[PDB]
């Protein structure tokens, strides 16, 4: 029915089959002027901000942030499945919302900037994006089938994946940094040095944490703990949904971890592609810390 079914076009983007119907219910959401986005390319490091903030917006206190599951405490925008929507979820939840998505700023709905919500752009390099979203693909039912590595990266670097381009979402984002509330962050600076990275969230979303608060942050939102949290890692989704015995979903959390898949050649074809596409902006990602 929606398993591993090829991915659908929306508004020139493909999308994953199953979010891809009634789009005219995402179209028209319904923002809240303190909903606060977390949007990111996928496979950028959504689920980790989104327990960061939540922590945040609950003054670091655990018991709180063990409240439900990541699909319900952050759902996901332009998510569908018979599990309750995202937007459904979504309506159900008190402010301050957090609310994730990987939609192109072009496809966001267009009550977030309606409202002025403020919003947090979380972007990884593009090589350890690719490993990610290939080994997402192996275990993410409603995506479909990556094929081997060599025929997915030919996919990713074209753009024929869900969400489309990589490339156009993080230019196309960064272009709406001047115009809007919009925090710049990328996933490397958070895991060099996560206090500084949090700092700047605390700040932009104007709270005020001390730092005994700020070093319990840290230590619960680090990989080694968020892998073994049933409330984040998403083994909580049915098994038919994503499977984790083809791929955890807290699989590696390193930076770097391309190193293991990409070979030589792999490599300075994408780098070549990569300076075409990236040469002219001012980001400069790093691709190992
Ligand atoms: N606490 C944490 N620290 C670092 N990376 C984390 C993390 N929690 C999740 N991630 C990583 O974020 C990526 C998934 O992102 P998203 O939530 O946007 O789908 C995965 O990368 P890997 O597949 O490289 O391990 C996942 O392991
Ligand atoms: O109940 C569910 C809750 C969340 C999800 C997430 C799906 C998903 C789909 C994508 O194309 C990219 C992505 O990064 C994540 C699926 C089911």
């Amino acid at each position: 029915d929606i398993l591993r079914k090829d991915l659908k076009l929306v508004h020139g983007y493909p999308m994953t089959c199953a979010f891809a119907s009634n789009w005219e219910k995402i179209e028209q959401f319904h923002s809240r002027p303190d909903d606060i986005v977390i949007a990111t390319y996928p496979k950028s490091g959504t689920t980790w901000v989104s327990e960061i903030i939540d922590m945040i917006l609950n003054d670091g206190d655990i018991e709180k942030c063990k409240r439900g599951f990541i699909t319900e405490k952050v759902p996901m925008l332009e998510m569908t499945l018979g599990r309750t929507s995202g937007i459904e979820q979504l309506e159900k939840n008190p402010s301050p919302r957090i609310v994730k998505t990987h939609l192109p700023t072009d496809l966001l709905p267009k009550s977030f900037w309606e409202n002025n919500c403020k919003m947090i752009y979380l972007a990884r390099n593009a090589k350890d994006v690719s490993v990610s979203y290939y080994h997402f693909d192996l275990m993410n039912n409603l995506q479909p089938f990556p094929g081997t590595w060599e025929e997915y990266l030919e996919k990713f670097l074209t753009g024929k994946v869900a969400y489309g381009s990589w490339f156009t979402h993080v230019k196309n984002w960064w272009k709406k940094k001047e115009e809007h509330p919009i925090l710049f962050l990328y996933y490397e600076d958070m895991k060099e040095n996560p206090k500084e990275e949090i700092k700047k969230i605390i700040r932009f979303l104007e709270k005020n944490l001390n730092d005994e608060i700020l070093d319990r942050i840290i230590h619960h939102t680090s990989f080694e703990v968020m892998k073994d949290n049933p409330l984040v890692n998403y083994t909580h989704l049915p098994t038919t949904v994503m499977d984790h015995s083809k791929s955890p979903f807290m699989r590696k959390g390193t930076a770097g971890d391309w190193k293991n898949y990409f070979t030589v050649a792999q490599n300075e074809k994408f780098d070549a592609i990569y300076e075409t596409e990236m040469s002219k902006t001012a980001l400069q990602f790093r691709t190992e810390i």
